[PDB]
């Protein structure tokens, strides 16, 4: 029970220090492109594209302090991130969702509106993330719960090519039970708050794997290739 507290401090703190919180960011915006989609807006393309190429150097960041992440085997560090990297940064810029102004917001503070998500890359994936972030909120997840669910969809064993998967399990228990004790001491009231966010796990693994999809046309639609590492993601 105190490692397990511990636990939990150790990840939100990770979490934070990785993940800006909407209420932090100064929020900016663009006109390009703002009152009708298109196939691609170049500009967006290339801002959006950075800013992805960022965070999952922030990901990485973030699962080096995970406890007992890199006790892993190397190749094993790399295939967890390859297998979840899309998961969470799906789930990363669904937390940054502002339902008012039907706005999502990046770690340096660019406030895109749908039109423009879209037009950024999203494509015909657009509205189906949208609805994943707007059904996100009624869980009123806190910044320890989306650090804590992020390790978990990490630090998962199933992953085809692991070298020691039983040890990633392992890693992933305490994760599992913090997540629990944790949630359930936050809202008492309501019990079914951990299993519905297990289970947004697999919605996730469903949007990434449609945003593997879309890399696939939007390959077509850009004239070079995508950055370096958003390419080792998606191979
Ligand atoms: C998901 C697919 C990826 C598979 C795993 C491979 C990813 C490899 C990531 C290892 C990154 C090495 O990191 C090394 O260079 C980075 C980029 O100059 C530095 O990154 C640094 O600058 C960034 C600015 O873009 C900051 O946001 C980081 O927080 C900061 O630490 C690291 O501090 C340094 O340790
Ligand atoms: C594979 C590829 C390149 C193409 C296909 C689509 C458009 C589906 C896509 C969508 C994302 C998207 O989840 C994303 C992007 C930037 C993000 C930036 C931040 C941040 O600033 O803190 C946080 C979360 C982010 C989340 C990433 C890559 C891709």
């Amino acid at each position: 029970s105190p490692q397990l507290e511990e636990l939990i401090t150790k990840v939100s703190k990770a979490h934070q220090e990785t993940f800006p919180s909407l209420c932090q960011l100064g929020k900016y915006t663009t006109n390009s492109s703002a009152d009708h989609r298109v196939q691609l807006d170049l500009g967006l393309w290339d801002k959006f594209s950075e800013l992805a190429t960022k965070c999952i150097i922030k990901i990485v960041e973030f699962a080096k302090r995970l406890p007992g992440f890199t006790g892993l085997s190397i190749a094993d560090q790399i295939t967890l991130l390859k297998a979840a990297c899309l998961d969470i940064l799906m789930l990363r810029i669904c937390t940054r969702y502002t339902p008012e102004q039907d706005t999502m917001t990046f770690s340096d503070g660019l406030t895109l509106n749908r039109t423009q998500m879209h037009n950024a890359g999203f494509g015909p994936l657009t509205d189906l993330v949208f609805a994943f972030a707007g059904q996100l909120l009624p869980l009123e997840m806190d910044d320890t719960e989306t650090g804590l669910l992020s390790a978990i969809c990490l630090i998962c064993g199933d992953r085809m090519d692991l070298e020691e998967p039983e040890k990633v399990d392992k890693l992933q228990e305490p994760l599992l039970e913090a997540l629990r004790l944790y949630a359930r001491r936050r809202r008492p009231s309501q019990p079914y708050m951990f299993p519905r966010m297990l289970m947004k796990i697999t919605d996730l693994r469903g949007i990434s794997t449609k945003g593997a999809e879309r890399a696939i046309t939007l390959k077509m639609e850009i004239p070079g290739p995508m950055p370096p590492l958003i390419r080792e993601m998606l191979e």
